């Protein structure tokens, strides 16, 4: 698990077991952005719901926004995404099953909003905590496309 900016979002991949979790949670994570398909989390833990409920019982909130892998969100749920993590700053965990994919791409389009970064510039900063964050052509121009509607986006987002 890594943090991109101190405490308040960062990312990790899907945890095997509930002590990984406790380990989020003593980290300081508090809210959980769910990215893996429902087959993905059914692979580790043998039941989708029964995972989401685990990070309930452990104390997280989550929200699972499932992402096919090698991919990026639609509008709708990167619309839903950014309102998410916004909407309550400190403690927030981006994961994906690697934590490397999904979860860069999620990361770094949160900075090129929020800092209004370049889409090379977010990519390099998620990289300095998670070394090849964002794997994909069709997650590169997702970011471009991201960075080219800024405005757009926080006009929506707000």
């Amino acid at each position: 698990m890594y943090w991109v900016r101190r405490k308040t979002i960062g990312g990790s991949g899907l945890p095997y077991t509930e002590n990984e979790i406790l380990e989020w949670r003593k980290e300081g994570v508090k809210r959980v952005l769910v990215l893996p398909e429902d087959w993905e989390i059914e692979e580790s833990w043998g039941d989708k719901d029964y995972y989401l409920s685990i990070l309930k019982k452990n104390g997280l909130q989550p929200l699972h926004i499932p992402i096919p892998d090698g991919g990026v969100p639609s509008d709708s749920q990167f619309l839903t995404i950014m309102k998410w993590l916004l909407s309550e700053k400190e403690g927030n965990l981006v994961h994906s099953v690697g934590g490397i994919g999904r979860t860069g791409t999620i990361l770094a389009s949160y900075l090129i909003l929020t800092e209004g970064l370049e889409v090379e510039s977010a990519i390099d900063e998620v990289r300095l905590v998670r070394p090849g964050a964002v794997q994909t052509y069709e997650q590169e121009m997702f970011l471009l496309r991201v960075e080219g509607m800024r405005k757009s986006w926080l006009k929506n987002i707000y």
